[PDB]
RNA sequence: UACUACCCUUGUGUUAUGAACCCUCUAACCCGCACCACUAAUCGUGGUGGGAGACAGUGUCAGAUGGGCAGUUUGACUGGG
């Protein structure tokens, strides 16, 4: 019950803090990056989509290719591996995800591109962050 | 299908805000209401009560009405016109 309470909903944890406490907030569980976007998810020009390997078709099918694709809700969220993975390796996984998602930008975006941003797991409560 | 969150439509609430509308207040404005003083003054200015009251009045802007008023128009040909 109290795993939903221990997490500091007020604070924007760093990537490192987030992946570290993701190990705790499980009571096994796949960690999950989540963006809520400023784009229009209901138009073809902004249907963000793709797939990328977690380093932590053997290069794709076996190496741990996780797919990302934004839903109609504007919420694109992707697995980045289990809580039993090393936390700096989770930082590397999120580096992969964040870099590829930011560099896959629809050029017609607005002043803000990420409305909200957070982490969860298969039993992870929300861990909101501020892109750093 | 459990459960975690990213959440999305729909409609309930708290709070902060913005408008419209009704009532209530009085402290602005007003009283060809009373009393006091200036003061011998049916003026006026103040003071004290009472009444109305953020209306009215006044200013600006706009719409309707407007011979009450004003300025003007109201052809030529043509066996007169
Ligand atoms: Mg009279
Ligand atoms: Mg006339
Ligand atoms: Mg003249
Ligand atoms: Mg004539
Ligand atoms: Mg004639």
């Amino acid at each position: 019950q109290e795993a939903l309470k221990k997490v500091d909903a007020t604070k924007a944890y760093s990537v490192e803090e987030a992946v570290a406490l993701a190990k705790d907030t499980n009571i096994d569980a796949t960690v999950e990056v989540a963006y809520k976007l400023n784009v229009d998810p209901k138009k073809a020009d902004q249907q963000i989509r793709g797939a990328v390997v977690l380093p932590n078709a053997v290069e794709e099918v076996k190496a741990g290719k996780v797919t990302y694709r934004v839903d109609k809700a504007g919420n694109i969220h992707v697995p980045i591996g289990k809580v039993s993975f090393d936390n700096e390796k989770l930082v590397e996984n999120f580096n992969t995800i964040n870099d590829v998602l930011l560099k896959a930008k629809p050029s017609t975006a607005k002043g803000q591109y990420i409305k909200n941003i957070s982490v969860t797991t298969t039993f992870g409560p929300g861990i909101h962050v501020d892109q750093a």
